[PDB]
């Protein structure tokens, strides 16, 4: 399948080179997988989700995304137009309030909640979680990420937005999950991407067009926008039979475009998420 004049990040993760705008992909498009977006929620009523998105948990007084962040992430995972895995089932877990912020203990609560709930959902092809959030190192936050991963969920986490080595940030530093940095449409590391040997992979994160609340769209930027490109991609790869929730971060690294980002500080991977469809 091909989708012309695509947001640029969807073309990138289907390209070897930058500078094009079609998204080439297999039509199975993540059918039969599932992705949890653990964030401010998901405006599931956005027609771009076409009935495939459900809130299923909140730790606040409403499950609605009243911020838009969670809705934008989720759109990149699996909206019809702006998504990677255009036919995956989405699930929302509102651990962030509406300004964006969340205490660690609630973020922990929502992470253990996915390891349990996946057992209440129909995900024959695999299950993913997408965490576009974080804050300073915590053993506990990190441990809640290893559990979620260990429970057979592919966990994708934002490396962080300070340009700082991410080993000081959680859940990014947690080694057993898949820590994602951001790039730009000219293959530069985005100016705000954390970096450091705990990263596994980069995806698109600078000027990422996706859904927003009010039925709407916007382009915003972050390792947060990069993260749901890897999550959606892993859903897409499960479904295709290429990899498994426990093997997907290694498979994506193995199949990445290798060398191609400029400003990888020394010691940081220079691997860019690629779908290995058109070549
Ligand atoms: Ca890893």
């Amino acid at each position: 399948a091909a989708q012309t004049n695509a947001p640029w990040g969807l073309a990138r993760i289907s390209s070897t080179s930058p500078g094009t705008s079609t998204y080439y992909y297999d039509e199975s498009a993540g059918q039969g997988s599932c992705v949890y977006v653990i964030d401010t929620g998901i405006e599931a009523s956005h027609p771009e989700f076409e009935g495939r998105a459900q809130m299923v948990k909140t730790y606040y007084y409403s499950s609605r995304d009243g911020n838009g962040h969670g809705t934008h992430c989720a759109g990149t995972v699996g909206s019809r137009t702006y998504g990677v895995a255009k036919k995956t089932q989405l699930f929302g877990v509102k651990v962030l309030d509406d300004n964006g912020s969340g205490q660690y203990s609630t973020i922990i609560a929502g992470m253990d909640f996915v390891a349990s709930d996946k057992n209440n959902r129909n995900c024959p092809k695999g299950v993913v979680a997408s965490l576009s959030l974080g804050g300073g190192y915590s053993s506990s936050v990190n441990s809640a990420a290893a559990r979620l991963q260990s429970s057979g969920v592919m966990v994708a986490v934002a490396a962080g937005n300070n340009n700082a080595d991410a080993r000081n940030y959680s859940p990014a530093s947690e080694p057993s999950v898949c820590t994602v940095g951001a790039s730009d449409r000219y293959d530069r590391r985005s100016s705000f991407s954390n970096y450091g040997s705990v990263l596994d992979i980069f995806g698109p994160g600078t000027d990422i067009l996706s859904t927003w609340i009010g039925g709407s769209t916007r382009s915003i930027s972050g390792t947060s926008m990069a993260t749901p490109h890897v999550a959606g991609l892993a859903a897409y790869l499960m479904t295709l039979g290429k990899t498994t929730a426990a093997s997907a971060c290694r498979y994506i690294a193995d199949t990445a475009n290798k060398g191609d980002l400029s400003n990888i500080p020394f010691g940081t991977v220079n691997l860019l998420a690629y779908n290995n469809y058109q070549a």
